[PDB]
């Protein structure tokens, strides 16, 4: 029996005609890129107060460890499919140490942009479409894709003077890794700074730049954790809530609905296509 893909996750979601998805403080737990298959949609980035029209030749890149606030609204008179490619941590590591030589200008890039737009050449459209076409690819060696994505992320970074793939000494990565190492623990802000051996200073900068309080950040990480659990095959809402560190199903559901603008059971239906029972 062939095995699940170790480098990527592919999830496709139906965007009904003229409907809107709205995300409020969603934590991006891994690097993600997404695109629509046909038609057009309006993307409103509420972090930057910038609006974009995307088409089938656009790809939107979401930075790991960012907190996103945006909406996506279908502009088409037909159902649209949103394809979300998650790049897994094992694979991103390979990318950090792949590109030959030292890129001299990258030290003067900045980290201000967490949502990036790229208008694809058909080269890119071909490769991305084949990746998501079927669970295995086979015709795409892992090395081919490592070369492709390191070159792909390189040119997006150069369009924006911005670091997309960060080093793993990043303070926000250390925080989110620590929280997820014990997701049901009642984390306190002073405990995290203590265990990371970094005072409540450079760490506070990470909350401020994302516009969240500590308790908001923990809730956002826990929602992203619950979505990861649902993707593993866990479909019992009580188990999803408790394993993600929520005190009750009621509160999980309220936070989930505030973050994703749909109820947990609705998201489960979008994910699996199976209505309950
Ligand atoms: C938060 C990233 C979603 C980007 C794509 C938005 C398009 C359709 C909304 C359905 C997806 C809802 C969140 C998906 C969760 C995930 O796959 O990580």
């Amino acid at each position: 029996m062939r095995e699940n893909n170790t480098s990527f996750l592919v999830n496709v979601y139906d965007l009904k005609k003229f409907d809107t998805y709205a995300f409020n403080k969603v934590f991006i737990d891994d690097y993600k890129i997404f695109w629509i298959n046909k038609g057009s949609a309006k993307l409103v980035d509420k972090n930057c107060l910038v609006s974009y029209t995307i088409t089938a030749s656009s790809v939107v890149l979401l930075k790991k460890n960012s907190i996103q606030r945006f909406s996506l609204m279908s502009l088409s008179d037909e159902s649209i499919s949103v394809c979300v490619l998650t790049i897994k941590n094992k694979f991103v590591n390979s990318l950090r140490h792949y590109l030959q030589g030292d890129l001299m200008i990258r030290n003067l890039y900045n980290e201000k942009k967490d949502l990036l737009l790229w208008n694809c050449e058909l080269n890119d459209i071909s490769v991305l479409g084949e990746i998501v076409s079927t669970y295995d690819q086979t015709q795409y060696s892992e090395d081919f894709l490592k070369i492709f994505f390191s070159g792909f992320f390189s040119k997006v970074e150069k369009k924006y003077n911005s670091i997309f793939i960060t080093d793993d000494l990043d303070a926000m990565e250390k925080i989110s890794c620590l929280v997820k190492s014990d997701i049901t623990r009642n984390w306190r802000w002073a405990d995290i700074c203590g265990e990371l051996r970094t005072n409540r200073m450079i760490l506070k900068k990470e909350l401020e730049s994302r516009g969240v309080k500590f308790r908001e950040l923990i809730n956002s990480i826990r929602i992203s954790y619950s979505i990861s659990l649902m993707k593993t095959g866990e479909f019992k809402i009580k188990q999803i809530a408790y394993q993600s560190g929520f005190a009750s199903v009621s509160y999980f559901s309220t936070v989930f609905k505030s973050t994703m603008n749909v109820a947990p059971s609705e998201y489960l239906f979008m994910l699996t296509g199976v209505a309950e029972e």
